């Protein structure tokens, strides 16, 4: 609710209008509660959210299913989806919080038509979240994975994708004077998240 | 050589003297080829390098051994010292390269005489040398892990160390400009490596 309307997640279906036309389908992998789904179907998309939690996905039918949004339980490592339903597809901190980000990688860009847009979102490596993967350091298991913004685009490159833009979503203190003079990964560094708009190579 | 005298680890001896008096015994822990524990006996302390490589260590001791320089060759898990047996200690970018970070903490912190200072450096979020984590995306086996600054910090301080200072040596486009309006954390995500000064509690 916050996050999309005005929190950390507010200027991500800005940027995908950018790059994806409208009436596209998209397809928003782990949609939890999916407000950000409502949102797109909003903007003028014909949206379909998939999330692992029976309980997310329910709250999320509650929006109000139509032609232009549904709901659907599934594994985001097994996509109940055939190859390259999906013109277009949204990923917001959805591979940080697996065991094994390469495999649910593969999966979108299977689902996702080729020459198609992934706006993908990786937390930066100073969000609170991560503090999430500290309990690493005393050997216990942990939900959320340690890869980072420069380390997803890389592998994204190495699976079939082109990264052709990106946006920053800033923590308190930074302004962008600073930014302009930095490369990427280090304006990557500052971020609370990125948000990298990929294509799948045709 | 290089980065001792002008690259990446110019600033850390300087830093290391604002706190450690002079003649105090320091451990330089994972001295590599002993230049660093060289500058040091040049510094005026009777410093004592330790290393698991053999070729390392004779490195090292080519550079002239004397009562304040000398090296040993050790595993830094299982220190070849006694409890205490060091007024201060220097470990840079040493925590990095092992598959148990906290159990060489636990080591430094043993070594280390009580109220003693510990000058150990990490590397931040984008230094080249974590490309070395990359594969594990793939399953592959690393040598560095990823350990954050932000993270050893945190678990220093669970492990008995107080953390009095810090320094960071940012990479090419960071100001000092940016840098006295971010927090700690993002400070560090901006450098190369961050230099942490730390004390054993009493
Ligand atoms: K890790």
């Amino acid at each position: 609710q916050e996050m999309w309307d005005s929190g950390s997640r507010s200027t991500i279906i800005p940027f995908f209008e950018q790059y994806v036309k409208k009436e596209a389908e998209v397809l928003d992998v782990g949609c939890g509660d999916g407000y950000g789904t409502y949102k797109l179907s909003r903007t003028g998309y014909k949206a379909v959210g998939v999330d692992i939690s029976e309980v997310m996905i329910q709250k999320g039918k509650e929006r109000g299913e139509g032609p232009d949004l549904s709901f659907i339980k599934g594994d985001l490592s097994s996509l109940p989806f055939e190859n390259e339903q999906f013109e277009a597809i949204m990923a917001i901190n959805s591979l940080e919080w697996t065991e094994e980000p390469l495999r649910a990688l593969n999966e979108i860009k299977r689902v996702l038509k080729s020459d198609g847009y992934a706006c993908i979102a990786i937390l930066g490596p100073t969000a609170k979240p991560r503090e999430n993967s500290y309990p690493r350091l005393y050997g216990k298991d942990v939900v959320c994975n340690t890869m980072m913004p420069w380390e997803f685009e890389q592998l994204v490159k190495e699976q079939g994708f082109k990264v052709v833009d990106g946006i920053g979503v800033y923590k308190r203190g930074v302004n962008e004077k600073m930014l302009g003079q930095l490369s990427t990964d280090l304006q990557q560094s500052l971020t609370f998240l990125w948000v990298f708009m990929l294509k799948r190579h045709k």
